[PDB]
């Protein structure tokens, strides 16, 4: 476990992160995919090897020792946004047991389904709220990547206003 376990928030590219594991925002058939998924893919081609797993799931795959943590949100273009709601909670504590399972102190992990699965809604809160609930009884030190400058603002608020 991480001696302070921690919530933190950085706008850049989750490839370059400073974690012992990555979570990747998949899509359910292991393809390369766009925005994360295509960033982690030029990253770890490796962990694409049999990563195909069904929505609101999460499948690990080591590229040499490091862990790639695929997690499959709900496209709210197809979901209800009460079944996407459900799913996209779901994703998030089967990330939790697999960053838990792993023995991990740190993990960098995107907003699932706020990109092209958002189905052209801002899910800022609803995702980090999601993270959040999983993630809260796991000792790992967290950090969320964001590209976007009012996002990471936001994100910074939300994590502080907890404390
Ligand atoms: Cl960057
Ligand atoms: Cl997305
Ligand atoms: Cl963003």
């Amino acid at each position: 476990g991480a001696m302070a376990p921690s919530y933190r928030v950085k706008r850049m590219d989750i490839a370059k992160n400073d974690e012992e594991c990555v979570v990747n925002a998949a899509n359910p058939r292991g393809l390369p995919g766009d925005g994360v998924c295509k960033a982690v893919y030029k990253k770890w081609p490796e962990s694409f090897k049999n990563s195909a797993t069904p929505v609101g799931t999460a499948k690990t795959v080591m590229c040499g020792t490091y862990p790639v943590i695929h997690a499959v949100g709900p496209n709210f273009s197809n979901y209800t946004e009460s079944e996407g709601d459900r799913e996209l909670a779901a994703a998030y504590r089967e990330v939790a047991k697999e960053v838990t399972r792993l023995g991990v102190n740190s993990v960098a992990i995107p907003l699932l389904s706020t990109g092209v699965y958002s189905g052209g809604k801002d899910r800022l809160t609803q995702s980090l709220n999601h993270l959040f609930t999983a993630m809260d009884s796991t000792d790992a030190d967290v950090v969320i990547y964001c590209r976007d400058k009012e996002w990471e603002k936001k994100i910074s608020e939300a994590i502080q206003m907890r404390t």
